[PDB]
């Protein structure tokens, strides 16, 4: 049907490790492209460097901006859609700050628009290499991996500028550089407006955020943190996807850093970007892209529904 036929082409736009399709076999956004093409969607599916910064001649944020181009040309559209996971919202916000007349909208999901409190720990750690080697060999481990699963093999993978783009730090700066109506305050967990208008080109500003993991008890200077996506101790999650239990790890470190309730790596005050539609979904930080594999949490909604649904909402509101 035409549930999702908005009037400008959707551009899906990957965070931390991403490519259009891991190994080129595997899509990022799992089963998504293929759902809202099926409801007679417009959708492209961007392949950027897993590891870079946003910013920079060589970042993510120039890479998106040449696809972007390339999309417009294929299509002959004027403008485009774009939807971001995780870091891909900083990535959206570059490029509707840099080239805001080719931009209708920006959706972040899961983005860290203040930062990841588990990137300062990560950050924190290195921080006491006495050389550089141990750096450096970390860093060559996971530019290797960008390298051999990005689809084409892109070799512009650099796993410390990314590491230092997702602190809470830098990202304070990126907002100081890339300033957006769709943010609020600094330090005021709150969102801004649900629309901005940049050199006469009006941009709808839209997020949501995975908040599965929940701050429990408190006491002594410690928290404790649940994975409200799953059945307790035996939900299918725990044995079918590493990454469930691996981010209620992540998201206790993240409570026991002062996040509050996250999806594992990113708070609910660091996603709020724009019109909050939801901060409410039972994710963790990569349920939100339907991975791994379509394997979620009992408790989880579907993001391919709510993707589906948002398709629809942009439609609605004319883009
Ligand atoms: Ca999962």
């Amino acid at each position: 049907d035409d549930y999702a036929a908005t009037r400008y082409p959707i551009i899906l736009v990957h965070g931390l490790t991403g490519t259009d399709k891991y190994a080129g076999v595997l899509d990022y956004f799992y089963g998504i492209q293929q759902d809202l093409q099926q409801r007679g969607a417009n959708v492209y599916v961007a392949n950027l460097s897993g590891f870079q910064s946003d910013d920079g001649p060589n970042g993510r944020g120039e890479q998106l901006l040449a696809y972007v181009k390339q999309v417009l040309a294929q299509t002959g559209a004027t403008k485009v859609n774009l939807i971001g996971h995780s870091q891909g919202g900083l990535t959206s916000r570059y490029v509707a700050a840099v080239a805001p007349e080719l931009v209708a909208s920006v959706t972040t999901i899961g983005t860290p628009h203040r930062g990841s409190e588990f990137a300062d720990f990560v950050q924190g750690v290195l921080a006491y290499d006495p050389t550089g080697l141990s750096s450096t060999v970390i860093a060559a481990f996971v530019n290797v991996f960008g390298a051999l699963t990005n689809s084409t093999h892109n070799t512009n993978q650099d796993a410390l500028a990314a590491l230092q783009t997702l602190t809470t730090a830098r990202a304070a700066t990126y907002n100081q550089n890339y300033p957006s109506a769709g943010l609020g305050a600094p330090g005021s967990c709150q969102t801004g407006a649900p629309t901005e208008t940049v050199g006469g080109n009006t941009h709808l500003l839209y997020s949501w955020a995975g908040t599965a993991i929940q701050p429990t008890f408190s006491s002594l200077g410690v928290t404790g943190a649940t994975d409200t996506s799953t059945i307790p101790v035996v939900d299918p999650a725990n044995a079918l996807d590493a990454s469930t239990l691996a981010l209620l790890g992540s998201g206790t470190v993240m409570v026991n850093r002062g996040s509050g309730e996250n999806d594992g790596v990113v708070s609910k005050c660091s996603a709020l970007f724009g019109q909050v539609l939801s901060t409410r979904y039972k994710w963790n930080h990569v349920d939100e892209i339907n991975q791994l594999l379509g394997v979620r949490g009992a408790y989880a909604e579907d993001p391919v529904a709510v993707i589906r649904t948002h398709a629809n909402r942009l439609k609605l509101a004319g883009v």
